[PDB]
């Protein structure tokens, strides 16, 4: 009866059709049929992204691709735990309120000017996003933005107070592209290609550094009348209490180890997934130091995403084992050799940047990274480039809401028009396809 | 400064002491020192049970027992997922309110009599517990019990209304010993020795059937004046709405497959952890049938316990790999051969039944099952017996509150005295040590 129940039934039909009708060696048919099936379910979101994630192994197993345990093992991948460590680290500084104090301390640095208020609102949203989340950083910033944009209250004077709402909802998404914790895609890239925390920062941070000015410049150079206004610093001020200095201390130590993971680990006897251990060491320090309880981390942790990661890793392995990765590489062989590597990464960059407007950031990365990385490997090229690219571009959701929760959060502010966001995003999208294809060309040799 | 911070520091000291001072082959020292360290942390609960669980792998890995990934893989064990399926199945019938309707439908079967009210209150709490939880079934029953015990309101007439409060808090714990979903210990036993869902029901259900009458008989034959009273059926009645019949349908189908897993799987081509698949198939059916959203399952699921499971599995493997399992078997060799198998299981049964009053149900099972099962295997005996026994006896917490949340829930009802519970539990404990040692002897050949 429901829309989504039909999409599912239509998909079951599609699979059954592809399964019986495709003219290839059995394994490839199965792999293709599965790929299409999952592809739909994550794009349409007829079933919750995570339910789909769980579906991958159960299928794999039933269609004899893997044994039950072999398939589930995917879910305990070390990056998944690294991300859990990220969730715990966030949970700590939110419950501690260290996110609030970094907001006030930097926001009250601006004396009483709306000019240097919003520019410091974007700079904080981005810096906080690096470690916390997007969905979380946005919902946490909304009250702080509405507080400031209440002096220039005139909402007949909209474009003063739309530049700042849409400003943070992008700064949350751009701040995610900074480190391996922050947004899902980055994790799925790292898990697929085997990146360290300090590896994904070498890519992402430059890109975030580049993109945030480029994004504000585009919002600015539409309709900004914000060089005017005054402040209302209205609420109780903040102060470092029982180890908000300790949470920062652990955080600092954790981030330190993460950056210097390469020499620290090497000069420690080279432990296997060192970053994940650092992330668990975080969980342990944070608990021994009593600074955050567990019930907090259980609420903060998005187990749905943690599960999703594994569902997609499983998929990747389904593609390899069935030889679907190699079959597609053969199929694309003529096309990709006729295309330049510029052409390819331009097409890839464009495809996602717009496909991410329709669908969930992760859901698409969980779909695309496996297909692309594994096919790239069949061609005997380094799957890293394409993967990192997909992961970044997936977080380039700037057009409509429903693209990312940060978009839908500043939108529910019953003010910003559908039409408005759609065309700033349309510019920013293209702006990015440039910047990415540009940077992706520079990170080659 | 805090109590627990010192316990931890004292433990760090203890480890360091055992590590440097024990006079054995390196591996055994390491294994022993670890075993002791963890043993403390789970018994004292100086760090949250789950934080300790995470500590196992991080140790294992740092002390070169396992590689980082190999260690984490423990957490994706198929039973862990089977339990997640249980959490989803529960989440469904609670959000759907199918737990409420099974309460009313059976409670309103009793026309207006307190005699057949409380006897049907225990029978429901136990039946609901089989699938839901203990902590959850208890907190869900408390309002339904206080509703009934408001006609015989006279709390100078306490022992009418203490027999029923303490009655359900035991019926929740006894109902847990029925199936593989229900309480943690049962899962940790199944994961350790490789039990099917239908395997742990062959043990547990008879034991629950036996124990519930035996427990009420002991509460009854203390201070019961409840053959008197009348009903106040006060609140809106219940009715089967949008697929409360569907939730029951899936539930029924799931439970059906679980029981008949053996012939269904065998006549299907023998898939590996069939029960876990059935449990995931539950999650999928429940979502396709739209009957429960995911955000619900993420709230219901105790990820803390799911993580704990893996922490203990890891431990077990730490014990094997270091040969600590074999070293202890050699150490106990003279003692256990001097003891009868009766003597042994009597000592085991007694030890836990009382140790579970001081500590968390799971925490102790996660500690003891590994030690006992792996040592039992070194003796070349079937680790099943001792394990099942420990898992059951761990859920025999009847004395003080803080033993189980169900105990602490009916206690916060600002009525039942410390002294009262402590001596009913003291009888019921001994009563069980009999029943278990009795049954455990019968389940031999
Ligand atoms: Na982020
Ligand atoms: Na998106
Ligand atoms: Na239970
Ligand atoms: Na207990």
């Amino acid at each position: 009866l429901h829309r989504n129940s039909l999409i599912v039934l239509a998909d079951v039909a599609l699979f059954l059709a592809l399964y019986h009708f495709l003219p290839f060696e059995h394994n490839v048919v199965l792999g293709i049929s599965m790929l299409a099936f999952i592809a739909v379910l994550w794009l349409t979101e007829a079933l919750h992204v995570t339910v789909t994630a769980i579906l991958v192994p159960v299928m794999a197993v039933f269609f004899g691709i893997f044994e039950t345990q072999a398939a589930l093992n995917n879910f305990a991948n070390s990056i998944i735990f690294l991300f859990l460590g990220g969730f715990a680290l966030a949970a700590a500084m939110h419950h501690q309120g260290l996110d609030k104090v970094i907001a006030d301390k930097v926001l009250a640095m601006a004396q009483g000017k709306m000019s240097v208020a919003v520019f410091m609102l974007f700079g904080v949203t981005a810096l906080l996003s690096m470690w916390i989340s997007n969905t979380a950083t946005a919902a946490m910033m909304l009250p702080l933005v509405l507080g400031v944009l209440s002096k220039v209250d005139a909402d007949k004077q909209r474009s003063t107070y739309v530049f700042v709402l849409l400003g943070v909802a992008y700064s949350a998404s751009i701040g995610g592209i900074a480190t391996l914790v922050g947004t899902g895609p980055n994790a799925i890239a790292a898990a697929e290609v085997g990146l360290s925390f300090t590896d994904w920062m070498k890519f992402g941070l430059p890109t975030a550094m580049m993109m945030l000015p480029m994004a504000i410049a585009i919002l600015y150079f539409l309709l900004k009348p914000t060089l005017n206004g005054m402040f209302e610093l209205d609420r109780a001020p903040v102060n470092w209490d029982k180890g908000k200095v300790v949470t920062l201390g652990i955080f600092g130590l954790t981030v330190f180890l993460w950056i210097f993971s390469s020499p620290i680990n090497a000069a420690l006897g080279g432990f296997k997934s060192f970053d994940t251990l650092v992330a668990l060491g975080a969980i342990l320090m944070l608990s021994f130091a009593r600074v955050v309880h567990w019930k907090e981390i259980q609420k903060t942790a998005d187990w749905g995403i943690l599960l999703l990661f594994g569902g997609g890793l499983c998929l990747s392995n389904v593609l390899k084992q069935t030889g679907t990765s190699v079959f597609l590489a053969n199929a694309l062989s003529d096309m990709v050799s006729h295309m330049g590597i510029f052409v390819v990464i331009l097409v890839v960059a464009t495809f996602v940047v717009f496909l991410t407007e329709f669908t969930s950031n992760v859901a698409t990365t969980t779909l695309l990274i496996p297909v692309f990385a594994t096919v790239a490997e069949a061609f005997g090229m380094s799957p890293v480039l394409l993967s990192v690219l997909i992961a970044v571009a997936a977080s380039c959701a700037f057009m409509l809401p429903v693209a990312t929760p940060p978009n839908a959060i500043v939108f529910a502010s019953g003010h910003i028009k559908q039409s408005e966001m759609m065309r700033v995003g349309l510019y920013l999208n293209i702006a990015c396809i440039g910047l990415l294809t540009a940077i992706a060309m520079l990170f080659w040799q």
